[PDB]
């Protein structure tokens, strides 16, 4: 993944790369590029609006959405599909359930009907989601790395900031999960981060591979 | 129960007959328009407390507000049968148990609540049958509704006797009886063999047969 | 367009079909209210949707003013208004009028505000556009119900049940006067006989006939 | 107004919060605001009393309860200048008419009721622009927006000035002052050239000018 615009350079996206913009108005303006992606170019083949993820607001983030939740309860279906001992069980489980009731609608004096339950039913009527109620910045973060590995239309995910909340051996955490799982992310920083190699353009406007 | 052309008088199940076609259209209005025509108690009726059908098949028994009602009544019929509720309870207990294993298993942070017995009654699919219903079923199911829709003081059905036989139409009065609820049953054709109010074309108000 | 369920009667225009038998009369109502076209009642052109078909018992019931009859007739209302346009442009002036000054506030304003522009659905929206129901009569409503057939293209086939229990002779008329005007096959379906005018009778034996009555 | 992990919010106030782990600690803490481990009062503030952003161009300031309180003001300057109201309705007016004999000559009883000025509005789709907003504009525009909603008691942004010249924030911060509301920008490094209140690498508060 590659990106290029006032730079006249193309920065390489490859798994956990960094690029951090000391100018804060150059910084604001790359920023303001990537909401308004469509000037700013990103690729070979360009990427689609839609193939874009960022985030900048880690907290206010909705990984519960209902596409996400989705993917997830295909998933855990799917996972439970493969312990066929454990879907059986669920099975029996489901279909004495079933049967119980079934009685009950027959005294029942009206005319009362049924299908039955099947998986997905039970995902949702357990209240299946990620945990987020009690999450720090550091596991949120990791849970949006997460979906991304998930979101396989989402092609690049863009954190901006992220880097300002986390200690040093956070962010290399979520760098080894990174490159652990093949997903592509730049983190966009406006003040250098410690201890690794990063793009930078300085005060000037000179690019460098640097490290800190 | 009270009803007004002369005060009539609604008691399980009562018929009113109007022959004349005009005056049965503007009664028909008058039924829609509620609000005129007025409509009483043992000593005021508000629009919410009605309730009509004309359209016996069209009409939805599996509506929300009924569905509820009916798997509240579902619910204290399980809570009154200790033991299968029980039963019920550890059943789901137990998928709730294997479920948050499998969340442990995935690799996100996964939670769950809890399966409740109304989630149950959702995700099996509850609701009274209709596909296979015929006129006569659904009025039967229809007057059931009446009984639970306690806060609907009178029903009124438009049309209904020239759908059903003489016979079906005995069964259906006997079931209303059988319920003590008020329903009126608006005709414009005489019910044949039976005691109905008639208002007759030259509007003379009978109590006939 | 036709229907067999024992054989075949066109229903063409204003066509009634009393079936006198009350068994039978019952038995048919399920069959139209369960309609799918794999079931034993048979209606064609050959073809003939669910989705295409349209049943009315309850009159003064039916939402004659729902979103997508609103649709259908706000864009009928269009374009008359292009058959007049004098009066069209009258209505593009005036709007863009509105919308200049309306802009000029938007600029006069602290924060920085934007409008796009005012089509004639959106004034539509705006007027309250609907079909007057509040007092309707049995007889009104049925003429709306007719004339809202007519719009809906998708709709080939109307049917009222019992609708001649509500309605006068002279009143029966004036819905068949309508709908021969306009081309719309509509069925009235009955369990007593019509007074004075053509109709399909089937008798206590099953007899099919087409009889002044 | 006064707030406690003891700081007064007072107009344009600034918090810088030097230790990363603490700052991280604190921001959770906004955005888990109830009545917990952390306070603002006046009396308690209610969640719906507080007004947090992070992210600037992804904030939706056009929000159905936003616009609806612009719709009133820009009424409400309408109505103020009574000769341009005036127009307005003669031409609202005249198209009613107009449409009115339309609806009178068609064959279905046809009704309608009128137009007002909020349904103008809505017409026309009047909202704030935002597509082009730098970072700054859309920052202006968020602090308009707490301007409007009295319900809001304060607002706090969250590394504003990493987008933010010094200059812009300066314009930022004489905006508000004169408005008058309470915004709180919280931080992780020193902002040049003002007051604001420092936590240092622990545990220490002081009020400095940097
Ligand atoms: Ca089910
Ligand atoms: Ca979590
Ligand atoms: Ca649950
Ligand atoms: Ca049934
Ligand atoms: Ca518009
Ligand atoms: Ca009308
Ligand atoms: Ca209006
Ligand atoms: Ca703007």
């Amino acid at each position: 993944r590659v990106n290029f615009s006032l730079l006249e350079e193309p920065i390489e996206i490859e798994k956990a790369t960094f690029l951090t913009i000391k100018d804060v108005q150059s910084f604001a303006h790359l920023v303001k590029l990537i909401y308004q992606y469509d000037n700013e170019l990103k690729l070979q083949k360009g990427l689609k609006p839609t193939e874009l993820f960022v985030v900048t607001d880690i907290l206010g983030y909705d990984v519960n959405s209902a596409a996400t939740l989705k993917l997830i309860y295909g998933d855990l279906e799917a996972q439970l599909n493969d312990k066929p001992e454990v879907k059986s069980m669920i099975e029996k489980l489901t279909g004495t359930i079933s049967q119980l009731i079934g009685y009950e609608l027959l005294e029942h004096e009206m005319d009362l009907e049924e299908d039955g339950i099947i998986v997905q039913e039970l995902f949702k009527a357990l209240g299946i989601k990620i945990e987020t109620t009690s999450d720090t910045i550091f596991e949120k973060v990791m849970e949006i790395t997460q979906v991304h590995r998930y979101l396989s239309k989402k092609k690049l995910l863009i954190f901006i900031n992220a880097c300002t909340y986390l200690t040093e051996d956070e962010v290399q955490q979520v760098v080894e999960y990174i490159s652990l799982n093949n997903v592509d992310v730049l983190f966009l920083e406006q003040r250098v981060v410690q201890n690794r190699f990063q793009y930078i353009l300085d005060e000037n406007f000179y690019l460098s591979y640097e490290k800190a």
